[PDB]
């Protein structure tokens, strides 16, 4: 970037920044223990001197969006997408990432609206549609999606069409937020395909620290889906470290979350150089905060550094 | 004082970064005549030294979107949506803004998904839903909206309740690309009311100077709508400002667009501290550019500097 800032995070609240694997705010922050089950989300992946991991890309909106064109699936209301990127050019699948960036990082049922122009004429049309990111023929990362659809015949072939997402569903007659399930990652290629240039996976290893999450609740468009989201770090993170490039100078940034109404510290924690959040705390816990509380780096330390609790 | 923290722009492709209208990417980058019309967008809007203006607010995610409860309206499939703010507390509406923040500023018809969850069971619903912000009923300063819906009884009152925007439609005439009207303000307060705590209209008074726009392609989802949409800064540079807060030392920031290709600048524009950029060209004009092509602030200059045709 053009700017020569030694490090630092933005003063934003939780409030004003955004989720880094879904379009949508952020609301809280969340401890919980993560040993049952597998932390590797593809999105929200940055390190602290700026390399975006994963399938990580720059600006909210694209998150869980897809383009491209479709063709239909007789005796069904489904359409297979043959991907564009991003910017409406063809898709190169021989790039070194794990999908499409931006493509979902997690197994669900996501609901938003495909939409269609036709060029010759600009007549227009757009109806709700659903992807299964468990799907067997989920495979962004070979170029084609498929999406259940509230039409069998309204899309045409061979014209620009896009997948704007907007929330999550549930079979309600199954156990009650059975699903989506934010930790278990899509098969990229299709059932049966291994992933590819993932970003890693990441645990506490210190003992009594958790991961701190940045959490926003999805929109819910059909049953009982578990509407859970949970990042490691905010979008405007990834923006901002992506952007001033700083280098770390040790293995750990610690940061204090400040409180402006009363002038002292709520807590402190690590924020790891390759990208993620933790805390002393054991259990879950749904953290309390002041609207207008925001984190401040104040020194570098090394992963052996112990934490007031929390 | 003299020695401020130096001004900057982020080092961002036109690509990577956002509509501050409505939450798409950016695509291009284009200028033309608006002396016919007035120029006075409420989002996008923010000082070179990080004061936001107007309805602007910092994550994209939130533009054109509203929250609250619904009431049916009786006999239709039109709902009353009562506003919440941003973080479903309570709306204020006497607040020193114009409306609440991120809400539609153009006159259009904007389609998307209201989606609710029932605290009680966590049951969840979604349906296709309109917003016109040209009608008589839309007052969201007053904190209500109307929007058409394709359902007349799946929507519970008092329950949280969210619209999230995918994009605009044509209907009601068989004249093609006659809305939405991207530069007519809404009434925020409904119809034969005055709008209140505006940003001010924007427009060239140099000889020779017209208006640069950071412009999207809104989807279409029904009809023959006129999908261009110009904001005057990236969402990003609303964002970057606002957090930099570097000090105007002059009225006019020389920007320089660099091609990293050749290592040459393409041309040059002059961002104004109050928030709106400016090239010298006479006539519509679409801009074709490297597309990691990337702005750089070089000097700050006088008001009346001569920019070198492009």
């Amino acid at each position: 970037g053009p700017g020569s800032k030694p490090f630092s995070v933005p003063v934003l609240t939780v409030e004003e920044m955004t989720n880094s694997r879904f379009p949508i705010p952020l609301e809280k922050l969340f401890t919980g223990p993560s040993s049952a089950f597998v932390v590797q989300p593809q999105n929200g992946r940055c390190t602290t001197d700026g390399v975006l991991l994963g399938t990580t890309q720059l600006s909210p909106v694209n998150i869980c969006t897809f383009r491209g064109d479709v063709t239909h699936i007789t005796g069904s209301r489904n359409y297979t997408m043959n991907l564009a990127s991003q910017n409406w050019n063809n898709y190169d699948p021989t790039e070194e990432i794990p999908a499409p960036l931006g493509a979902p990082d997690f197994v669900g049922k996501i609901q938003g609206m495909l939409t269609q122009t036709t060029r010759a004429d600009g007549s227009t049309r757009g109806h709700k549609a659903t992807v299964y990111t468990g799907s067997a023929d989920f495979a962004p990362k070979l170029g084609r999606v498929q999406f259940e659809t509230d039409t069998d015949h309204d899309f045409e072939a061979n014209q620009n069409t896009k997948f704007t997402p907007v929330g999550v569903i549930q079979d309600g007659s199954t156990t009650h937020r059975n699903e989506p399930q934010q930790w278990v990652l899509p098969s990229y290629s299709g059932r049966n395909t291994h992933n590819v240039h993932l970003a890693p996976a990441v645990a506490p290893t210190f003992p009594g620290e958790q991961l701190l999450f940045f959490r926003s609740t999805m929109p819910g468009c059909s049953g009982y889906p578990n509407m859970d989201l949970d990042c490691l770090l905010p979008q405007e993170w990834v923006q901002y470290f992506y952007q001033e490039a700083a280098p770390a100078q040790s293995d750990v940034a610690l940061l204090r979350f400040v409180n402006p109404d009363t002038g002292r510290v709520l807590f402190e924690c690590k924020l790891h150089k390759s990208g993620y959040v933790t805390v002393a705390h054991t259990g879950q816990h749904d953290l309390v905060i002041p609207p207008n509380g925001y984190f401040r780096f104040d020194s570098w330390v090394n992963q052996f550094y112990t934490l007031a609790p929390m």
